């Protein structure tokens, strides 16, 4: 036989058995990812946080030339930092404040937004898809307005995503038109006098303020990609998968629409329990690091399973099964841990909430128009989506 390979299902409905019995026997184990290298794949809670807490285990090495890949890179390599760049910058507190759903306005920007994509989908009639008609507009909608810019914009920068996340073998020629394209309307943005407002409006000031003149152009039009793409695609496609999960429990769903209150706890359990990563979080490692029963050695790879963290019974007990009252329910690692933990954690959470909320007040008998294997799970892909999420109510 050959050594196991990664990912192990493109299915984001349901876990393998398999990854509890790797779990048990061996937590931190050699596998090959799609690209022919070798990789550890690691998926205890205790393994997965020990490796996201030492930077010693690096995120901008995974881009060195001749390392081992999970994937090829779509982006420049410079983009891999672009966290550690914005902060080197002076930006960390601009941006940081630009993206969190408290800004005026935003949150009813949401809702009334959710709520017109839903009224136009019960208008329509059943069946509805509540990817392409819903979660993904609603995350693109919330993006432009966090970004500044025009909606009408929204959908031409959507178009890249599903190349932009591929989870490659191989370069893809696509990814460098579409990268240049949409960093040159970045670049256009910045020049443009009526962007004032969300993130870009503040980065096109910035940009003409004394403390920042010797920040790159390039380092300016690259957040506005990097931050847009990564934000929809990582929303879009955690809402999908979220509704899956509650659409399968009706009792949760009822109970969720009856007293709206727990829908910030029941969003934390479809944090943990979600499965949309497709392949573990990427690093090198940048020296010979103990983990478990392995020294892992300078320049290998190292794969942080999420799942396998956030659905270990000896973190979280009973972990399939989604309960509003556990004692510790936001130290899941859905959003990372450490130096690299998401910076959209507030907007990703409410993004979710406010959907979740608006689709249980119009469509309380929302349910899967087709059975569930009939869902078509995008393969080779740095998310698990279905292509489309037929349902009716
Ligand atoms: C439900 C929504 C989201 C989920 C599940 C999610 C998940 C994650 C995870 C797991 C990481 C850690 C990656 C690693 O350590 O290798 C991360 C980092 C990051 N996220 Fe998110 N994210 C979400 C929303 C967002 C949004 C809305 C934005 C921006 C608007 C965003 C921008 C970023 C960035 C820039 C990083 C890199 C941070 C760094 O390198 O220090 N994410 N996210
Ligand atoms: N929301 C999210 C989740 C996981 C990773 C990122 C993120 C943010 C910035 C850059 C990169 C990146 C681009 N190429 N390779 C990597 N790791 C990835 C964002
Ligand atoms: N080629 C392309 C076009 C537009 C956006 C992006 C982009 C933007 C942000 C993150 C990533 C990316 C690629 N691999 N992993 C991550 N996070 C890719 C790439």
């Amino acid at each position: 036989t050959v050594l196991l390979e990664v990912p192990f299902s493109a299915r984001g409905d349901r876990i393998p058995d398999a990854v509890a019995e790797l779990r048990t026997r061996e937590p931190i184990r050699k596998v090959r990812t799609i690209t022919g290298a070798e990789a550890w794949l690691v998926s205890s809670y205790a393994l997965c946080t020990q490796v996201l807490e030492d930077r010693r285990f690096s995120m901008k090495e995974t881009a060195a030339a001749g390392a081992p890949r999970l994937n090829a890179l779509t982006v420049p390599p410079e983009v891999v930092n672009n966290m550690g760049n914005i902060a080197d910058a002076g930006l960390r507190k601009a941006v940081m404040k630009a993206i969190t759903p408290k800004a005026p306005g935003l949150e009813q920007f949401l809702r009334d937004t959710a709520n017109s994509l839903l009224d136009n989908l019960i208008t329509e009639g059943a069946p509805a898809d509540l990817r392409n008609d819903f979660a993904d507009p609603l995350a693109t909608a919330l993006h432009c307005k966090v970004l500044g810019i025009p909606q009408e914009d929204g959908p031409k920068l959507f178009r890249s995503l599903s190349i932009a996340f591929m989870s490659s073998a191989d370069p893809i020629p696509a990814a460098k038109i579409n990268w240049d394209r949409d960093i040159e309307y970045m670049a256009g943005i910045l020049e443009n006098p009526n962007i004032t407002t969300g993130l870009m409006g503040e980065l096109s000031r910035l940009r003409k303020d004394p403390a920042y003149s010797h920040v790159s152009d390039e380092l300016f039009a690259t957040i506005g990609v990097t931050f847009f793409g990564a934000g929809v695609i990582s929303t879009g496609s955690f809402l999908t998968t979220a509704l899956i999960s509650l659409i399968q429990r009706p009792q949760l769903r009822n109970l969720l629409h009856e007293k709206p209150e727990l829908i910030p706890a029941g969003v934390e359990e479809l944090l943990r329990i979600n499965l949309s990563f497709a392949d573990g979080l990427p690093r090198l490692a940048t020296a010979d690091i103990q983990v478990g029963d392995v020294l892992v050695r300078k320049g290998e790879l190292v794969l942080v399973l999420l799942e396998g963290a956030n659905f270990d019974p000896e973190h979280f007990p009973n972990p399939g099964s989604i309960e509003l009252d556990r004692p510790n329910p936001t130290s899941h690692l859905a959003f990372g841990r450490g130096q690299h933990f998401c910076p959209g954690s507030a907007l990703g959470r409410r993004h979710a909430q406010i959907g979740i909320e608006a689709l249980l007040k119009k469509m309380p008998g929302v349910d899967l128009a087709v059975p569930i294997d009939q869902l078509v799970w995008r393969t080779r892909f740095q998310r698990r989506i279905p292509e489309r999420l037929p349902v009716l109510w």
